């Protein structure tokens, strides 16, 4: 997250970190057993660890439970990111408490002009390379589809949606991929992508969360 602030321990209590020897995105736990991440995120190998806030610290909440199973989007397009979500299955249900909590899916789609909470362990520098131990989080509000796809010209599908700030300076980034973007309380976004981060005309893109929810309640339901 560049030009974010530190959260504060614990206070995004879906926010998930995704390790294969280090942290390598986020993502948002939905209930006991799933997560939420982007499918670019896919590795196999996954440990997930829930309730932290220094990723390099044993602080005392958190909970490292081994991915059993993970569930790429069946249309998902790694050349444009579309359909850019995979779900994770926990080896074994969370103890779900108030460091390690569940995001609610969405009813309706989010508005243009809502401002929603991003958050990552992802890189702090538009220009160059500094990564937190600590939580960062941002808020930045939702862009309308045109001015979405001025940015991005030929690049954006229905499954996408901008939010930052087309001056700069405020945007997730490398290493937030697959974490949360949470509007009116619920899970509304994944960081997928965007051209460098924080630059100019260049907003963050965002993974559709209101078009996957009965693709990921068939699923949950059926693994
Ligand atoms: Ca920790």
């Amino acid at each position: 997250i560049v030009g974010g602030y530190t959260c504060g321990a614990n206070t995004v209590p879906y926010q998930v970190s995704l390790n294969s020897g280090y942290h390598f995105c986020g993502g948002s736990l939905i209930n006991s057993q799933w997560v939420v991440s982007a499918a670019h995120c896919y590795k196999s190998g996954i440990q997930v660890r829930l309730g932290e806030d220094n990723i390099n610290v044993v602080e005392g909440n958190e909970q490292f439970i081994s991915a059993s199973k993970s569930i790429v989007h069946p249309s998902y397009n790694s050349n444009t990111l579309n359909n850019d979500i995979m779900l994770i299955k926990l080896k074994s249900a969370a103890s779900l408490n108030s460091r390690v909590a569940s995001i609610s899916l969405p009813t309706s789609c989010a508005s243009a002009g809502t401002q929603c909470l991003i958050s990552g362990w992802g890189n702090t520098k538009s220009s160059g390379t500094s990564y937190p131990d600590v939580l960062k989080c941002l808020k930045a509000p939702i862009l309308s589809d045109s001015s979405c796809k001025s940015a991005y010209p030929g690049q954006i599908t229905s499954n996408m949606f901008c939010a930052g700030y087309l001056e700069g300076g405020k945007d997730s980034c490398q290493g937030d991929s697959g974490g949360p973007v949470v509007c009116s309380g619920k899970l509304q976004g994944i960081v997928s992508w965007g051209s460098g981060c924080a630059q100019k005309n260049k907003p963050g893109v965002y993974t559709k969360v209101c078009n996957y929810v009965s693709w990921i309640k068939q699923t949950i339901a059926s693994n």
